């Protein structure tokens, strides 16, 4: 029996050089940087650095903004309402564009600005579990306010073609967000070359700590603050700087870019012998292609069994995994597929989702598979199919 | 920096020792989501249930009563006035909101944001002794006020508000009382249904917490229109993945500043009254607001000859970190010459020097601030061709 963890999807260990970065700016560094005197002024070079380090690692450019938030969370509520009422309650517009398979930061949001009359459409997912740019564009209006549709999936992984969404956004002149928090850290992000203007993130994805996160704007463009007050952040986010939050997210984004340049394939081959080993179990079915699939997670769908019940064995099994909606479909030549589709749908059942990080070993995974293949065994024996 | 000494409590606090022993489990020994279902996120619950346990018992709050995390007090500040807005303004009868011109921006530039909106905003002026008080509220209140929103104690002065009396003329008019109570906690007895108010907002790196983390009071779970929509945290009011190292940071903290309030209503304000009188002993100096409702840790002390920036900048070279404070001119009852506090837009406003104690000072770090506090005073005055 041993403690395994492969739930990073949903937060991740602070990596101990992010602890260690943290440290200082607790006891020993504490003066608010908004201060004149030596004592707030001491962290403004560990400031620096981070940010510079934060743009560095999403290839933003000197023009552009990085405003430090307390969550993605955040930032997403911020965009939404922010151009919601910039353009729409004091504008000429009314429409907004998003993905059935959004974070609930973005779609709860959506239903309070439906609420407010605002049109949304929640464009659904095709069969490879993403959207094409090719509806996005059929579904743009001359009143389409904002494009928001995640970087890459938190239940399946499945990594979006934000480049070619952002090309017909730019066609269109309709602005263009993207909640990247699946992104950083697992697949190269670059924001001028996906053409976003406006993407989330959160550091506690990455390895940073929680209680920190971003919104980056191209080319500082407005965006109506949802924080009003002093002026912190360009004036832009008030509330005094979390400081060790800063430090940690400036140098987990930097060992994320590091780690993604030279350990990519460590992680992607501890996703591909479990996946494998997974699949090598009877009726099994990994949801989503692999080679657009980021390159730590599976969702397992598994015949007979309920994907809650595999979760509770495996944890009493010492693994730690989590839940995603799936829909049953056929394909063209192999016809019974588990695909992607909203969690309100009625078509759903539940896959297991298990996702890796940089910290995972050989050993983790070998146990994995083994209790894997006991629990499989171990609930269809006592299922009713 | 003969001696560092750091007099800007006010501001910042640092990081009691055992608050961030307390958090540092929790970023890599204890670092799964608390909403995951497996035991590696269930783990971190009981110190999630420990600390909101410490807040409700230090504020005084109630089982009925609902405390939202946030990531500081602003966010606090800015949901409390954009949802009231949106509840009884937008989708409802009411356009009036009243304030005080001595709050923080995120309370000021909130309601200024919400006048752009629509919204009608009194700022009320503040007295000779610095503070607001019941009677002027009830004057001002209209069926149409939706929301009264006066600090609990001022960051600028200490001066402490009268928020029960303030709230009484509240339930009399049946209309909601917040109160950011950031320079409250820690430093006088805070009791929120004494106090009667609907809201409060407070920040942990106020009481010697972590940065990051906030909170907001609800009476009765009142209604209150989500400022961050989402997830079901926090009972559905303030989604987003919790801060756990705040948190538990935050109870920890709020509990030592409750045990601590004697040693700071004792020994801190001794040594405030020691450095203000001593202060006081320089000619042509006035302390803004009177000490008997002040917060023991606060001075904002303006000298006549001397610019309050240069001073600052004085103090700092020699180690010394400070803040400024708005002040103005006028007289008492026996037509003395004495400061009080305005509003910082005012053009009566000029510079005073804000020093802030708190539970860490030390007597030699008074004593060294009065004698490095004189010495800038004679320099910069030395070289004045105008001062009398
Ligand atoms: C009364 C009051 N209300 C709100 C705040 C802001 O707290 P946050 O957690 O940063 O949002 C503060 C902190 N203001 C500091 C620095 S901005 C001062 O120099 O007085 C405050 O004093």
């Amino acid at each position: 029996h041993m403690k395994v963890y492969l739930d990073n999807n949903a937060t991740t260990i602070v990596d101990p050089e992010v602890k260690a970065a943290m440290d200082p700016y607790f006891t020993q560094i504490y003066g608010n940087p908004n201060s004149l005197h030596d004592f707030g002024t001491e962290c403004h070079p560990a400031l620096r650095k981070a940010m510079d380090q934060m743009y560095e690692a999403i290839g933003a450019r000197d023009e552009d903004d990085i405003v430090v938030t307390s969550c993605a969370t955040e930032s997403n509520n911020w965009v939404l309402k922010g151009v919601y009422f910039d353009l729409i309650k004091n504008g000429d517009k009314d429409h907004i564009i998003t993905t059935e398979v959004e974070h609930p930061s973005v779609t709860a949001t959506c239903r309070w600005l439906e609420e407010q009359g605002v049109r949304v459409t929640y464009l659904p997912v095709n069969q490879d579990g993403v959207v094409e740019a090719h509806t996005v564009r059929d579904f743009i209006t001359d009143k389409t306010a904002l494009v928001s549709i995640m970087w890459a999936n938190n239940e399946t992984g499945a990594i979006f073609p934000v480049e070619e969404i952002s090309e017909i956004c730019k066609e269109k002149g309709v602005l263009f967000h993207t909640d990247g928090v699946q992104a950083i850290g697992k697949i190269p992000v670059d924001v001028i070359r996906a053409g976003v203007d406006f993407m989330s993130f959160s550091a506690h994805k990455f390895h940073g700590p929680k209680g920190v996160g971003g919104l980056y704007i191209r080319n500082g463009h407005p965006l109506t603050s949802l924080l009003h007050g002093g002026e912190h952040m360009g004036g832009r986010r008030s509330g005094t700087l979390n400081v060790p939050g800063i430090v940690g997210m400036g140098k987990a984004m930097e060992l994320a870019t590091y780690y993604l340049k030279f350990e990519e394939e460590h992680v992607r081959k501890l996703r591909d012998k479990l996946e494998d080993a997974i699949l090598e179990i009877p009726d099994t079915y990994s949801v989503g292609p692999r080679e657009n699939r980021t390159p730590n997670t599976i969702l397992v769908s598994v015949r007979g069994v309920e994907g809650e019940a595999m979760l509770w064995d495996l944890n009493r099994a010492g693994i730690a995994a989590s839940t995603g909606s799936a829909c049953a479909s056929e394909d063209l030549e192999a016809n019974p597929i588990m695909v992607a589709v909203g969690a309100d749908s009625e078509l759903a059942h539940t896959a297991v989702r298990l996702s890796l990080s940089r910290f995972t070993t050989e050993e983790e995974i070998d146990y994995t598979i083994e209790q894997f293949k006991k629990a499989v065994e171990r609930l269809r024996s006592i299922s009713s199919s």
